[PDB]
């Protein structure tokens, strides 16, 4: 509710509180790691101990009213961490005109590259822990209030640990690709945490396929219709019988029907527990 585009006092005192001091960090201006419509990222140094950061400068510190609400939250709500949810690290304030904004680094970039990479070779365990990872992030953002609402592999990344982080690029929302949509979305422009469940289901189909497109057969102004006749994704070729099911579980038309992220945590779980060795 704190105004986040003007300067007042609860403004600067919520940013003060992430404060990264003037001589904490170091900006790799040649390194750029993220591009995008938000323009570019850096790899940076964060000094706490010398640890990789990611950092993203503003115009001014007004500007903050316009990132994410992954990060606006933290600095709002003054709790907001999880190992599986990419947020804020901290505010450098050292230039006026140009204040920056420090999240973690993430080696392997974005999960649908990493696991599209001809070179990399992940395990069918390899990638259903990804998945488990990401509904832990989710269990914990739908705990916030958070519906995420574009919820994809392309929008989750990759440590050099492979911890996963889900990530947000703006649209999040406290309470769009229409192949990742749940079908009530589709039809009522209604997102839930039910709503994120069903692209979940559609992100646990791509890390099984190592990021094929969904819906091979169905062109995108008829997704809607192939869902109402009770389609769905077919079954991946190296994807367990029991993780199909779940995915399954996550398009049931009725939103109430889908099981929670706590339960996918939990079903994944017993299904990732079998990969031994
Ligand atoms: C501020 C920020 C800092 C670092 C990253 C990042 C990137 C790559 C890596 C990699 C590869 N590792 N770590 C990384 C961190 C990102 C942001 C993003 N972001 C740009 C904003 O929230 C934002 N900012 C200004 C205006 C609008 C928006 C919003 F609408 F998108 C959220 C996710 C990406």
């Amino acid at each position: 509710h704190i105004d986040l585009s003007a300067l007042n006092p609860e403004l600067v005192q919520a940013v003060q509180h992430v404060v990264i001091g003037p001589s904490s960090l170091i900006v790799h201006f040649n390194e750029v790691i993220g591009r995008g419509h938000f323009g570019c990222v850096y790899h940076g140094t964060l000094l706490d101990k010398k640890i990789h950061c990611a950092v993203k400068s503003l115009n001014r510190i007004t500007d903050i009213g316009e990132v994410s609400q992954f990060l606006t939250e933290g600095i709002i709500m003054k709790d907001f961490s999880h190992p599986n949810v990419l947020s804020l690290l901290g505010i450098c304030l050292r230039s006026e005109g140009s204040p920056l904004v420090v999240l973690p680094y993430m080696k392997h970039g974005d999960l649908r590259n990493f696991i599209r990479n001809e070179t990399h070779n992940p395990t069918v365990k390899d990638l259903i822990g990804f998945g488990l990872q990401v509904a832990k992030g989710m269990k914990y953002l739908a705990s916030k209030k958070f519906v995420h609402r574009d919820l994809a592999a392309r929008n989750c990344m990759l440590d050099e640990k492979f911890t996963v982080k889900v990530a947000d690029f703006g649209l999040a929302r406290v309470m769009l690709p229409v192949k990742w949509m749940a079908l009530e979305s589709l039809q009522t422009q209604k997102f839930t945490t039910k709503s994120d469940v069903w692209s979940f289901g559609v992100l646990l189909w791509e890390l099984m396929t190592r990021g094929a497109p969904p819906y091979p057969d169905v062109n995108t102004f008829d997704i809607t219709v192939y869902l109402l006749q009770g389609r769905r994704l077919l079954q991946p070729e190296y994807c367990p019988d029991p993780l199909y099911e779940v995915m399954l579980k996550c398009w049931h038309p009725k939103a109430e029907m889908r099981p929670s992220f706590s339960e996918l945590v939990s079903r994944i779980s017993a299904i990732f527990s079998t990969f031994i060795g």
